[PDB]
């Protein structure tokens, strides 16, 4: 039923929120350091990577 | 979590106890004669190092 015209209101919502995400992985920084960097320890094919 | 600034900044407080020590070993002149010097009293190869 929702058309298009609402649906990119639901999109900026959306989009919205997900810069808000976005804004939590970067922000979160304990001593500048961004915990919640998903690549910064991410246990790669190479471990020293994490 | 502690990063290279606040390190250097331990390092800070470290090496200066090191000159700390070191002014143990040297500022202890009994008569003179520099105590703690841990080269002057030294069983070497040779025993008449010490």
């Amino acid at each position: 039923q929702d058309k298009a015209t609402d649906l990119q209101s639901i999109q900026d919502e959306i989009s919205a929120l997900t810069d808000e995400i976005d804004g939590i992985s970067n922000r979160t920084e304990f001593n500048g350091k961004k915990l919640l960097d998903g690549t910064y320890k991410v246990d790669t094919a190479t471990p020293a990577n994490q």
